C-alpha cells in the first residue's frame, strides 16, 4: 500500500505513535517519507546482507526474522514479511521497541539526516487528525 501523507499521519495516531517517546507525529511521518516514500512494500538490501522492510525500513539484523541474516536477532518477534502489510500495526509495534532502545529516532539514519531539527510539523500540516 502507498499511503498519502495525512492518511499515514492518521493511521500512526490511531496506533499510538503520536508523541511516542516524545516524538511528535510529524517526526514519524517525515521518517516514513524518506525511508519508504510511504510504501508498505518497500525493501532494501544492506551491504552486510541484512534487509530493511516496510514503511519505516526496519532492519533484519536486530528486529525481525527473514531467515537470511546470519547471526541476527528477531527482537520484535515477527517475520520481516509482517512489516510489508497494508495494516501498519506490526511496523508501529516494532518501531515503538526500536525508538525505546536508547538512541531514540537516531536509529533511523534517514530521520537523523533529513528530519531531525527540521520543521517536521509541515508533514502533518492541514491533516484532519
Ligand atoms: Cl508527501
Ligand atoms: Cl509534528
Ligand atoms: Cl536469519
Ligand atoms: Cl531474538
Ligand atoms: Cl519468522
Ligand atoms: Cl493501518
Ligand atoms: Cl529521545
Ligand atoms: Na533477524
Amino acid at each position: 500500500k502507498v499511503f498519502g501523507r495525512c492518511e499515514l499521519a492518521a493511521a500512526m495516531k490511531r496506533h499510538g505513535l503520536d508523541n511516542y517517546r516524545g516524538y511528535s507525529l510529524g517526526n514519524w511521518v517525515c521518517a516514513a517519507k524518506f525511508e519508504s516514500n510511504f510504501n508498505t512494500q518497500a525493501t532494501n538490501r544492506n551491504t552486510d546482507g541484512s534487509t530493511d522492510y516496510g514503511i519505516l525500513q526496519i532492519n533484519s539484523r536486530w528486529w525481525c526474522n527473514d531467515g537470511r541474516t546470519p547471526g541476527s536477532r528477531n527482537l520484535c518477534n515477527i517475520p520481516c514479511s509482517a512489516l510489508l502489510s497494508s495494516d501498519i500495526t506490526a511496523s508501529v509495534n516494532c518501531a515503538k521497541k526500536i525508538v525505546s532502545d536508547g538512541n531514540g529516532m537516531n536509529a533511523w539514519v534517514a530521520w537523523r539526516n533529513r528530519c531531525k531539527g527540521t520543521d517536521v510539523q509541515a508533514w502533518i500540516r492541514g491533516c484532519r487528525l
